[PDB]
């Protein structure tokens, strides 16, 4: 089955407040349980991440808290808190912090 | 085909910025042409709109400006900027603006 977890369902909280940031650690949770459409909320600082990534459907970004820089082909595009941003399946690319930053991520599998 | 749509690709907007508020009417913009996931923009003020609803599926609320309420059989919840709540499947409630608000809405169809 597909179900929304590891969310307030009685009092409701800032998303950006449901994970932290570290300047040197990686940090995830996912917010669904499905094969159709993969949520989660990441934080980390700089490239402590950074793999190129390439999905096999369309993915969009919303920056919480903190700045990043996603990187495509001909360009580096800048975010700032609250910015979305739509990739499109098999589109390369990467994303890094400007620093410490937390965002939520929606990827279709499909 | 699942896809992500109505989405800035090149330059980074914030979400809230995609959708205006009015005073005396509805507006919505699909986010996604999905059979597994709706994904929706709103904007509406007080009770302009104001149904129950009970959905099959989870769906989580994040507001993206003004503020809310959402009620649900022992409850008046309210919501500012930036709050998220999960509501499960069928669980039957209602959400109003207090005041103009925007939101983001993102409904498993499953």
């Amino acid at each position: 089955m597909a179900r929304l977890k590891n969310l307030p369902q009685e009092r409701p909280l800032p998303l950006a407040s449901l994970i932290e940031a570290r300047e040197n650690q990686v940090l995830s949770m996912a917010l669904a349980q499905s094969d159709r459409v993969q949520i989660s909320l990441f934080s980390f600082a700089d490239g402590e991440s950074v793999s190129e990534e390439e999905y096999f459907g369309d993915t969009l970004y919303l920056i919480l808290q903190g700045e990043a820089v996603i990187t495509f082909d001909d360009q580096k595009i800048d975010l700032v808190p609250e910015d979305v941003l739509m990739v499109p399946a098999h589109k390369i690319h990467a994303i890094a912090g400007k620093g410490r930053f937390k965002m939520l991520q929606i990827t279709l599998i499909d």
